[PDB]
């Protein structure tokens, strides 16, 4: 564990590979380099190829655990303290274009002051923040500064999302503004989201601060402590987020109390109409009778007769509405 | 970083600036002036505005964290330790005169005993209450009693602010007089403005207890205590304001099964009087026909007959409503 | 702060003013007295009146932190730390006959070693009991033992209270007595009344637990031994409203479920009456028309027919209820 | 205080009183007894008797706090040290058949170091299990004996009884096996049965672990392992019953879905009936009318031609429900 | 009680019993065996089986609180510490296809450091897992290999089930495809594993954590950070469980939402065709009545009279239905 060579990181299937100067360092890997705490060594790998799944099941220089710790297993942000190795992974929020659903994202760190090597199945976007503000060398200068580069770009695509939900649901001021029904199918899916990213980010937020309280050997305490209140700065979104959760619970609720509104109103009409059903009792009760009797021979010009006196009782009941609304 | 000539600070696009005198009083800001302990100084911006903002990124006079922490960005009620630099972000309960979602006003302070800077977006009640409190001539002696002082108005206006809540709630009594329903989408936005007020409180309730937890080296023990009791005056305010989920709790229930009961009884009336207007369609049964046969021809005047026997059915299964009410 | 003369206390607009001897006695205030702790005297105030008012906010006995505190304008119940001073505020179950809601019962106690004011604007029958107690020389000894005494009176009429909601609650075992409905409008008055009493005892329980938290000049231990099961009295009255808070939910829960099967069988009848007035289309679809045709002269005396023939549909279908129950 | 005697004790209307030998033996009271921890006594009496009663209230043996608050006040459980003396309530579950409502069968005993004294109202079993344990003679050795006798008895009689409501809900999954709804009320009552059970087991393992941690004098440190794990042997039966509560939450909601699941049956059939009777209204409008002009006179045997018309309507909307159920 | 004789814990009716060689391997027991730390023995057993149960029930190696404890009697997630000895109890995930309900799968271990023995009713698949490696010759070292590496089986198991409940909940988005129902009764049998695997899990992620505090001698501080991990493995199994439990919480709610839209939508036929049911009293109100005078005699062809002037009723009242839909 004091000399580590440049051949064995040097895989084929390897996506990417770098060198880290101090600045921002972009110089990517030979076979001999001389890899150190004064030279680290960000790597980036995809476990789906093939060489990666190789030398990632099968190289001298990571422990046994962290093996398969690493090829698409856990569904959550583990830290691990392994000695002088340091297992992290904490997850991000993408996919391709179109997976709003399954904004589970891994990526997979293995680190120490040397040595680090990240691992990934779908494309992260955090990383390729970090990747994207390396090239002109204003990026990280050495491992405890890729983490807490990759952890500010974390928190930044992370609390984008927190707001974006957030600007979604301050969006259902709709609700009261003409109480115009949400699309239908459509809270789950932002609660839906809303709710598993907080069972992501509120294990995130402790191994930050679980990675800031621990006196790792090899970090800065500046870095400790931009990397305290970057754990804070997931902190208060997700207490946004579960302010969300209240906040579609009083809507979620409230606009079940407004379409039952639409019941009582539609009722209005069953009633009322019920109420023009009413005389039908006698429309026919009189009128659509075949018997060998005198119904209303006794005056001439019936028709007006019952054309009144169906009102009389239309207009009656309708000033008894405007007195019980009931019996 | 010891001493800061007046003219460094002086900003033509800011709001205004100040100079505490200690008795409670105030002077404007001079371009030859000391900024010390001796004299500390408010100095406040509107980083909305182009120069505000520019000195706002390029001064010497505070961190590279709090240079764009002061930029209007974050929904966090936070306190960042720099050391000697000490940076606060609270909010206070305003918009336009009209916006009764949306209760979150931002106000920043950075912070040092000698220079201290507000930044605001849109206005402030509470600054505004500290202005007509500091050109009165008793308002905040020093930065302490800045602090002091701002949170006395925001714990102030808070606190007024769940009052009126709180009255608009038990005001709310029309559950058990009439059972009198609130209006068509009401408690959306006293719900949501309460569960918005925890979380806009929450962090405050300790951004304001960790004030006055910690021993900063520009306070009295005084406004420390002061800090303390005022701390859980907003502590117990929230503690009211969690009474009122409860109570917007029951009360969105009960309004939603009062008018779900209410429809219960509208069906019930639906109910009484299909059953009543069972026999219409059998008297059209009996009576609407067109037969080559004997109806009722075998007795004479029949309507005075059919005219009884429906009233002793209706009159029949009536005491089957009072005896049974079922099947 | 070391004597206090008899006419600084002396109020004229003063409710009481009392002089607790040590034996359970008491005595009235008069004009030329030295309290002490060895002499503790007593008050009693209404600050809604003026002179009340005035001396409330302008005597030197008490400081200006808790001047105002007296006044009437706490939502809350506190204990203050004053130095030498201690400030508790606290609440109390009364009212006429008509304030079951609004159970808002102040009652203000500044004191130390020598000095009590009791400021109240309803009246508190807690302090009605010891007023009705301290006169039989069977009252408390001192200031400690005052409040000791105060504490027995209104968590013990709290807790009939909570008893007395209880008594309620458990007579609302007719849900199960045919599933018998509570009043239109009525859980939310238990359930309002139930909530309210968490907020004003639930910092109370850790006021009365702060009193005994930590030690002061003018009780002794054995009055912190009071303490502490008097607030295990009142916490375990706290979770006797938790439990209700609880059970008052399973209770409003299967209520609205009571309405959602009782109007299962309003549209259970709806639907079997549906079912009998299925031969309307068939009664006068073959028989209410007007047509220059033959429906059915071919067969003389053809009402019978039609009777068996609606006979056979209804019952036989009423033979498909009794297959299926639907389609 | 010191050498009790057994004239002291001896009390006509108590219901029993032995000692304990140490065997687990009994033996019955005289009148020159040598109460002591060599010879500890145990009395048990029914405070509704009046000599039990005037005993009850003027005994030299029990302090006073611990005098009236034994016969009748507590709804919940309590320990109280009292110095030497140890006051204990607990809280059993019995009553005859028809009392499962009410599971407040109480348990108050003052316990001293060398008499131990029980008082309940009505009977409870695990007392009379501990009657059969020493008249079966290996009961308790001692008080302490006692104690892990008695805890053991209610314990494992409130573990049945959770078991009891465990079993009842586990035979109430009918609701999927063809979703056979639960009888009437039948959720509410065992609802409200567990949930107080949540009002008496919290308030029950804390009294075993303040005996746990209490290091009393006449404990034994095998013993207080025995009520160590008997204690937290409760503590996995209160989260067995609010893992029940929640088993209840989702079998309280789902029964309401499925509810209103037969509700959406049956104006299923409401709806489809509703549109298939649409064609009678205007079967009466074209042939229940007396005008005078030409209907359908001009073509003969139009009973047919209409009776086929009614049936491509009905036929044919039958064929629009198959593709858009909706309009 | 040093030699312990392998004919002491030799069973006829045991399941099996080995040797632990240190090296994942397998010996069957003989009846002339030393059994020690350097000897490790595992027994298991089913305690349903006579010969089985005279023998745990009588035999002198393990104390007397474990012996009806190892009996299989109660649900016992937990540990009792026995000073040598050391009773744990877990549970797992088995039974055959037919029990998705009660997944309570028990497995019972009375261990030390040399004698370790498990007992169970039904089988568990865990166990035959580390049977499967063991025979092999890759299972466990020792007795602490043996309990490290069952919670490796039964933890793996019961992960893989919470991710199999967790994407069978995920393969519940027909919530907003099509917005289509779930089945009928089926979210109180995923909803009810979850809930019901909080109950588990919730006391074994710290019988776990409380394993890796406890400093034993049969284990190693490998094993114990080994166990810490698996402690934490679950653990994050846990909160991916309740995490579900909010996700069936929102799931479940929304589709009481969406069925009674279905509902809602439902009686847009209801109104439309409820006022299409109110001329009823129009076409047949004129049209059925059978009396003598002038309804329609003034003016020839009075059939294509009402058969415009309905539609003039119909579509203009629906032409009202696009100005406000109401009234």
């Amino acid at each position: 564990m004091e000399a580590i060579k440049g051949s064995d990181v040097n895989v084929p299937d390897a996506v990417f590979a770098w060198m880290l100067d101090g600045r921002g360092g972009v110089k990517p890997l030979e076979n001999t380099d001389v890899i150190d705490e004064a030279h680290p060594c960000w790597l980036h790998l995809n476990y789906v190829h093939h060489d990666s799944a190789q030398w990632l099941a099968t190289t001298p220089l990571l422990p046994n655990n962290v093996r398969d710790a690493l090829a698409g297993e856990s569904t959550r942000p583990r830290v691990s303290r392994l000695g002088e190795g340091t297992l992290i992974t904490l997850r991000c929020i993408n996919g391709s274009t179109d997976e709003r659903p399954d904004q589970l994202v891994a990526m997979r760190v293995y680190m120490d002051g040397r040595l680090i090597v990240s691992t990934r199945q779908r494309k992260v976007l955090a990383l390729d923040d970090v990747v994207s503000d390396l090239e002109e060398g204003t990026g990280p200068t050495d491992c405890g500064g890729w983490l807490v580069d990759v952890c500010d770009a974390l928190t930044d695509h992370s609390s984008e999302f927190i707001e974006q939900l957030h600007d979604k649901i301050i969006d259902l001021e709709d609700n009261l503004l003409d109480q115009q029904i949400p699309p239908r199918g459509f809270l789950a899916l932002l609660r839906k989201q809303l709710i598993v990213m907080r069972r992501y980010m509120a294990p995130q937020r402790d191994v930050y601060a679980r990675l800031a309280s621990e006196r790792l050997p090899w970090m800065s305490d500046d870095q400790r402590r931009r990397m305290q209140d970057i754990a804070d700065r997931l902190g208060r979104g997700l207490d946004e987020i579960d302010a969300c959760i209240a906040r579609t619970g009083v809507m979620a609720d409230e606009i079940a109390q407004v379409m039952q509104e639409n019941l009582a109103r539609r009722t209005y009409t069953m009633s009322l109409m019920a109420m023009v059903f009413l005389p039908s009792t006698f429309l026919t009760g009189l009128f659509g009778v075949n018997l060998g009797g005198i119904p209303g021979g006794g005056w001439q010009f019936g028709f007006s007769i019952f054309c009144i006196l169906l009102v009389v009782l239309i207009g009656g009941v309708a000033l008894w509405l405007h007195r019980s609304k009931w019996l």
